[PDB]
């Protein structure tokens, strides 16, 4: 019966360790989900930015081309 | 001294509380490694998006200088 109290003593520290690590992982898990979400939010902003710049790029190409003719270039 | 059955059992419930917690722990490590991979892939896409943003900003800049040059050329 004495060894059990001991076997239990060790077991208590193992459970305590495993539990604390389980809690760290839960927190980590929560941080990752919120980080993936942040990246989705950032990509949506960049995609719209790319859209906007693309329109500006196409508009600018049309201006240059028109002005190229007007001045007799290339 | 017949109190042993109490802790001898308390011992058994602890043996399972430990196996359970370890099983959940390993599951979480697993899921977290997955989320980590998914987080990196997303991060990569974003970077590429950023690469595209810079390139466009750069082409547009050159293009705006052309308009400027050409306009000046017309006025001379």
């Amino acid at each position: 019966m004495k060894e059990q109290l001991k076997q239990m003593d060790k077991m208590k520290e193992d459970l305590a360790k495993t539990e604390r690590i389980k809690k760290e992982l839960e927190e980590q898990n929560v941080t990752l989900l919120e980080q993936k979400n942040d990246l989705f939010g950032s990509m949506k902003q960049l995609e719209d930015k790319v859209e906007e710049l693309l329109s500006k790029n196409y508009h600018l190409e049309n201006e240059v081309a028109r002005l190229k003719k007007l001045v007799g270039e290339r």
